[PDB]
């Protein structure tokens, strides 16, 4: 999904009378705050723009867009959306600072709701603050301000009053009219690490497999896969993880996709496979997919059932919060008459709002999502 930025720029100086308006302006496209694409404007086309192919969405997340316009002399400068206005001033001009924040969409929700900066001329602070925040879109320009302080040009500059914990900060002074002021924080990761054990009489039966394929679940989401095999011992290691999810702990579990004859037990990240002939187990997990539960329409458990080769077995399992929204049975035949069973689960309670999906494929990792609606 892409988007289009158009405006136009708009002068303000009584037709140009005293002819001081400059052939073009350059206006820069910020994502987040962040310069991604800058374009001169001139009267080709009517001191119109048109910013296109644009990303409208980046790590899942809507991109704000908001344009700037580099310092034009003797210009004061005026942004409303994507109208630039640029009043003539002989003699003063405008600044104009956005924040921008490195810390990947405020994953790990340390980002605080506002912060203060100042401007600065020549090293010595001006008194000219400015609140940013949500609100305003981490943006202000400041009216009025001396291009000469007598016989010789000064420099405008910013600095950040704000001491935001946990985040480094790197100011970008080098046009008045597009100052930022970035602030990046580097989120949180974490790792899961077990390991298997069999239990087979040192495979007596000879029957145990090369390798299993564990998953890890991300909150009932299945965001990696490994294959455990002998040569590490049967130990596994899920690296660099990310430690929360929209200012939440993920909570994360693991599955394993179903092995011929064996019956699985998972205990934390303990996986134990047991020698059964003709006999395994099925493993089922819940997927919320609701942002975390936002809205707050998130029943605070569900109840799903066992099914082989499409009737109901009987079998059911309550899922909550308690026992992480999943849940083994034990004891199920692999083998009816001659051919091999089917095993699906269904959700029977009905959650108002949301749609339900279930996958099938591996009865080692059956999982049931519910997308709010």
């Amino acid at each position: 999904e892409t988007t289009s930025s158009i405006g136009e720029k708009v002068w303000d100086d009584k037709d140009n009378q005293d002819g001081k308006r400059p052939e073009k302006v350059s206006v820069n496209l910020l994502a987040n705050g962040e310069k991604v694409k800058t374009l001169d404007v001139t009267s080709e086309t009517n001191w119109k723009y048109e910013f296109k192919d644009l990303p409208k969405y980046d790590e899942g997340k809507k991109i704000e867009y908001t344009v700037t316009e580099d310092h034009v002399k003797d210009y004061t400068t005026d942004i409303n959306g994507t109208t630039i206005t640029n009043k003539y001033t002989p003699g003063e001009t405008s600044a104009t600072v956005t924040k921008n924040w490195d810390d990947n969409n405020n994953q790990d929700g340390k980002r605080p709701t506002e912060i203060k900066v100042e401007l600065y001329q020549d090293g010595k602070a001006t008194g000219k603050t400015a609140i940013l925040n949500e609100s305003n879109n981490w943006t202000h320009t400041w009216t009025g301000l001396d291009e000469k302080a007598k016989g010789q040009q000064v420099k405008y500059t910013v600095e950040e009053l704000t001491k935001v914990k946990g985040y480094t900060t790197h100011v970008d002074n080098n046009d008045m009219g597009n100052l930022i002021t970035t602030n990046k924080y580097t989120p949180e990761t974490t790792s899961s690490i077990g390991e298997k054990v069999w239990d087979d009489k040192d495979n007596q039966d000879g029957k145990r497999p090369e390798k299993v394929s564990v998953n890890l679940l991300a909150n009932g989401e299945k965001v990696k896969t490994l294959d455990v095999t002998s040569e590490t011992n049967w130990k596994y290691e899920f690296k660099d993880l990310p430690k929360y999810d929209e200012g939440k702990k993920i909570e994360y579990t693991v599955t394993e996709d179903h092995v011929k004859d064996y019956t699985t037990d998972i205990n934390g990240t303990t996986i134990t496979n047991k020698y059964t002939p003709g006999e395994t187990s099925a493993t089922v997990t819940k997927n919320w997919d609701d942002n975390n539960n936002q809205d707050g329409k998130r029943p605070t458990e569900i109840k799903v059932e066992l099914y082989q080769d499409g009737k109901a077995t009987g079998k059911t399992a309550i899922l909550n919060e308690s026992n992480n929204w999943t849940h083994t049975w034990t004891g199920l035949d692999e083998k009816a008459k001659g051919q091999q069973v089917k095993y699906t689960v269904e959700e029977l309670t009905k959650v108002k709002g949301y749609t339900t999906h279930v996958d099938n494929n591996d009865m080692g990792n059956l999982i049931t999502t519910n997308k709010y609606t």
